[PDB]
């Protein structure tokens, strides 16, 4: 009598469950455990708006995801305006990936689940198969959800002999049941996949999500906007030319615009030790950060 | 008294297999176990109209390996022409691998069961063989019926030393039961799979499946097939040059031209929902730049 | 309850077999069950072709020691080996040979279907491999068969379950080890695909080993006039052609070329084949057989 | 396995460090074996000297959103700054650094040590590594400190072990994924003598960076100051002077040859101070010695 | 002997079953003449390890009971039941039959593959242990203390391969001036059991062509010495 | 020393089981008298140096130059006149194919370094072991490499554990960076000259039977470049000469057998060229 620690974690999973709120399907034992990475729509503080920048991206994912289950009763009789099984966002590293998923785990019904690869891969034989069944047996068994899987060009990498059997046949029974015999026809199974080296995802796996989403350095608007979203909120002093700063982090993401603003505000905050920022503080952040990005070079 | 869920995968395979209509064949714990992933064919909703754009693979498939069981009162003459013990198709990814089985459950009337090589596996010491024992067990018991296993190449991947015992012990069990010893008297057992790698399959399990179709990556006329395919039930228009915009997609796959179609429908909604029209090929052959756009993104 | 379907199949099959009545208590009987009955398997020396001289050499160097015994019990040397192995690459006859021989030898034929040994409660699988062995003496002369031995008898490592590993040692002490190897004429016969990880110790245990080469061209020729004898083939076809351009091809492929040939004429729905479906097909095979490349 | 004792060696070790009640079901346990104390440690800010810019901004930027916390729970903007790490040329501080942050930061500095991370059996080091972050957030504040972090998380190659790239994955997925980047004050830091081939986005992950760099001319007459206060050291010896004739020397190696040149008073006793010429001599040798392998 | 001495002395082989002596150790004379002074001379572990084969066994069941004082061999299934893991009983009793007929030598074939049990077994741990195995590798750490003789049957050399294959011939007609240095020469990397079956298959190669009664006159030798050394070359 | 604590320990060299001493140590005197004050100094006299705070013993001794002329020597002398018991670690008995084996391997040597103090470790051809870093390399080799880094700097300090990691190489040139820095004493055996002739030859001749009027500084002048290994092995060609001479019916070397071996020598070394 190995492998018990399923009701340790079936105890939250059902904590969980319970607090989703869902009709009353009973997991057995997998997909029960699974059940324990299903994440709560009110916990995630992200919405929309706060996704700046980039909206035509965001525009598009609605229409193509939510769209469709939403008033889902308006498509069935079409057969092929349905949401895609498998939406990926791709990109430089940063930008607003994770950001865009956690958005969607909030407004977008449709009960989201994050994956974890961690989980899956098990010590006793025979047993992480069971958890990657469990998975879409879940997904279909409390439909609709979605299911994400954070980092998926490693965990889903390019086919190779010299893996090890156990996951090598983890990512087939993947591929198997994702869209194989018996689950194309409708299921509204759709995964959510951040990646920001999509060339080494996979061949098949790469076709098995026909909506790819571009998501890529902020522009010089496109920063612009990004921070103006930041200092929306934070007190600055006035007549701050928040376009002038977009030519100085020409190269910069969203993060390390967020890092170049926090420091600043992180020094007047030390000057004090509740005074506006001049956008001189500002201009002594990006020159900071110019050295500290420049590491490798 | 341990791994005692044979209870439920009982009652779930006891009730598929009075549903796919059968004799009272005695199936104790482990075929029992295994009958649960039997495919019933009604559920099926794909036919040989469905797939389209290859139709001499279709016909070989039809006249080889199903008209034997069919054509049962002619065969039992002779020997050597007989049903192939296994049949598999290769080729890149897509383009109706998954499919042409999928079609084939409905259509040949077998007793088509997935074996899902994970219900094999088991963290109990020595249960996976016993399972593997009872899949080819139910197929003979069964006959005449048709294992299909998707995504081969992964489950019986070239033997290494690098693999653990059980799962070595259980591909080689399945190399003896398919064609050792005893087998091939008639049997009517065909295994057949489905791949996209078949280079690392194996260096014997691929003769294990002497007959096998290869699915070309689609090309023009075909393509142009099953694009029309496709554009056949919804509202799209007259006067479009399906031709033309068969020829722009290159490179595309069938679930690409695919994707490719549901996203220009999806784009001509969007005029309805932001407030029912038909696609007259711009749209069209504009989400065909941008599915372009998408395709290159490995590089 | 496994002891009774036990009971069933073994009383049928060992009284079917005909072997007087003998005591298997509780394993020995269980394994018992796999025993093949000779009547059931019909492959004929005749049915194996090409490869005579190893098929020959096969038969003397088995049988003689089992039958036209008297003659050999007054030597100490010339008994029945304790181990053959029959490898090479995969197909061309190692276990259409095994198969064979299960009818045309005597020497009561057990397999042994690894898959048996094994068992998830404690104490099973070095019980049966015991009882294996245990049976195989109470009704000599017996053959013990293994197909892919390899496989089963892997490599010696750390990487393998207590029990699994048990076993190893069990077997080999108690093949030719302390309370064997006198008056048993126990012969443990294996094929395998691949003979480079079966082992360093079990190795030595077989050490008759005859290699089946993947068909040349006259065993080729000799192999494929062998299938086309029942069927209505055509006059005037020449084998030697066919053999000349399938030098690649094995025996199960040139099988299924001649399945595929005959399967195209009964397409055409009671015609025979005139060497031009037998090219169609070998074109077919010759422009796939690269399946990997 | 190994981990019940294990556990029970780091049950003295966690209850020691002064903690708030906490249960590990198995793998946090396994992972709190590696909590330093802070009395251990001997190690503090007035230790490092030459570089007062660099440890000034580390303490402005790490320990004023630590320290009086109570000033920015009204402010979503400022929040201690998750994955600070200091790159420079080999050796001059970086571990002394982290040290001496985790002597007089508090908040139990906790050390990775990332080679009992792997293990043989499977799904053990990718389960293990999550462990660090759930203990993290259950006795925060706490910092995670990936000792030579260059070898653990390299750039991302298509050949790696599938072991290693689904490990450096879910270490990037549990640092700022679906579920994380919130007021639970988890900072790990790095000290990375390369920061050539470190990684694309594990870079954009850590956004504070310090540069610890070979000592300068007042740096070095710094760190010698420093080095000699519990020596007896002679009178009108020019700390400035010697700086100047060590110019290339990092750190390390200046304590090397200093202490080089003070065994050389105890070679003539075997007791009188270091008069400014053993300390020439030793330098001269180790200068020498320095540029002999090319 | 009321319960589980009586399991174990079940094993208990008899003086009578053996069939071997000192002479069947043809050419590995020394190594069994070193032994008497190390082992037999102090009652009238002791671990053998070597390569595959050639004698190890075979100088086990020699000197086991001719030699001795009626001794036992474990063969360790004779440990595992099937019931709540009884071993340990098993495992102690044994070495209570061992103070029973004082003395009485203990043997485990394959001690190397040879769980709570295991470590009870090395714990309890009169007579001297022989355990004999084809890897030395990884036998263990504690184990291989409580033996310290460790004798290395090696592969035979080439009078030691000539000094053993003249004995397999010793009752079997063969042909005179039958060169045994020249075959020995020829066979190079083979062992005692291989020899064995070498020129089984040369007298089989007489047997036959009298069945379609005769001594070897080196061909068949040959032809062996041909076929082997394929056969050999199977793993490559 | 549960279970990889054994393993290591399996490697313990036993003191008198090294026939070496520093009286067979010539050539470079000055270096042996270095290693006294610098290295054996600070554990002698250790209930002296206890207040001293930087004057411990050091951690990391490095002894590079071309191969031969005692790279090798010393080590086990070191060993053998000073205590410390000593342990050679074999550096290809580290790796293995099972993963996360290594790591803990090499953990266990370090820690088996602060058990059993005061504890020298010997590393051979450290540059093989501890090769250069590189980017581009087996992710497995790269993070033994920085794992040992670590524990060697890691908690170390303010211990006054004693223990003086020692590494030998034949070319230093490609060593490493942050390694080099953590061996500071690097001691430069460097290839003797002319006079180290008569050095080399006098361990060796002392034992066995040389007839007087053998000039040592001919044997000296008649090779420049021989190294310390290459002088005992031009030593053998003529010695053997003299020992041959009887068995073809015991001998002095009365410095001509000498000159053929060095020309035949001075033949054999221009191989390459
Ligand atoms: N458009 C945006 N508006 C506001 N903040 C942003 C935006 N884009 C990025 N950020 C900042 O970047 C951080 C999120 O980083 P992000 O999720 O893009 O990392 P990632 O590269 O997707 O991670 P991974 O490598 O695991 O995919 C947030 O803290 C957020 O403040
Ligand atoms: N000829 C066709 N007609 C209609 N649809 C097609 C055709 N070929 C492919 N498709 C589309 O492709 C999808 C099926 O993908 P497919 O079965 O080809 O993947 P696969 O390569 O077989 O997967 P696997 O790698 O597991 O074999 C279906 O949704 C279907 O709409
Ligand atoms: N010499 C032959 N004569 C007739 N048929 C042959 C011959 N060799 C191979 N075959 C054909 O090959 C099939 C048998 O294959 P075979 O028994 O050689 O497989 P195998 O390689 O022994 O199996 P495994 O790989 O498990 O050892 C039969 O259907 C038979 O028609
Ligand atoms: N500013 C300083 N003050 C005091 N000691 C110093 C200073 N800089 C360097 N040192 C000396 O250097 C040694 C510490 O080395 P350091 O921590 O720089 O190694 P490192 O190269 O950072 O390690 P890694 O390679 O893992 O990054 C200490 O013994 C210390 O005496
Ligand atoms: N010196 C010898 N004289 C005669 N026969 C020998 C000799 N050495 C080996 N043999 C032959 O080898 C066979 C015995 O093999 P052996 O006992 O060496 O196996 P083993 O290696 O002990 O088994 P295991 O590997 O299980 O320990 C006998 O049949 C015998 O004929
Ligand atoms: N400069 C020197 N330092 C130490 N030993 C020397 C020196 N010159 C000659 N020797 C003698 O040479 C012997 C060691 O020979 P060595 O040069 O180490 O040969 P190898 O390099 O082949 O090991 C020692 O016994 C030592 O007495
Ligand atoms: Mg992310
Ligand atoms: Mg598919
Ligand atoms: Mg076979
Ligand atoms: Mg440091
Ligand atoms: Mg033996």
């Amino acid at each position: 009598p190995t492998r018990k620690q399923k009701v340790e974690a079936q105890k939250q999973a059902e904590k969980l469950m319970k607090q989703i709120g869902v009709k009353n399907v009973k997991l057995s034992e997998y997909e029960m455990s699974i059940a324990a990475h299903l994440v709560d729509p009110l916990n995630m503080h992200v919405t929309w708006s706060d996704i700046a920048g980039l909206d035509d991206v965001i525009t598009d994912l609605k229409d193509t995801v939510i769209l469709p289950i939403k008033k889902k009763h308006l498509f069935e009789n079409s057969r092929l305006l349905q949401p895609p099984k498998g939406v990926l966002l791709y990109g430089p590293p940063g930008c607003g990936k994770t950001l865009i998923a956690k958005a969607t785990a909030k407004e977008a019904g449709c009960r989201f689940i994050n994956l974890q690869p961690s989980t899956l891969t098990d010590k006793w034989y025979g047993e992480s198969q069971k958890l990657a069944a469990a998975v879409f047996s879940l997904a279909i068994k409390l439909q609709p959800s979605i299911i994400f899987i954070d980092q998926i060009d490693s965990f889903l990498r390019n086919r190779s002999s010299s893996d090890h059997e156990a996951t090598a046949m983890m990512k087939a029974q993947f591929m198997s049941l994702w869209d194989g015999l018996d689950t194309d026809h409708s299921c509204q199974v759709i995964v959510m996949g951040a990646t920001n080296r999509p060339q080494d995802l996979d061949s098949a796996i790469m076709r098995r999500m026909p909506t790819r989403f571009h998501i890529n350095q902020p522009a010089l608007k496109q920063r612009e906007a990004i921070l103006k979203l930041i200092l929306k909120n934070e007190n600055v002093d006035r007549h701050v030319d928040l376009l002038e700063v977009a030519q100085e982090t020409d190269g910069f993401s969203g993060s390390d615009l967020k890092e170049m603003c926090r420091d600043a505000a992180l020094l007047c905050v030390r000057e004090y030790v509740i005074r506006p920022v001049q956008q001189q503080d500002l201009h002594r952040a990006i020159e900071k950060m110019k050295k500290s990005k420049d590491a490798a070079f």
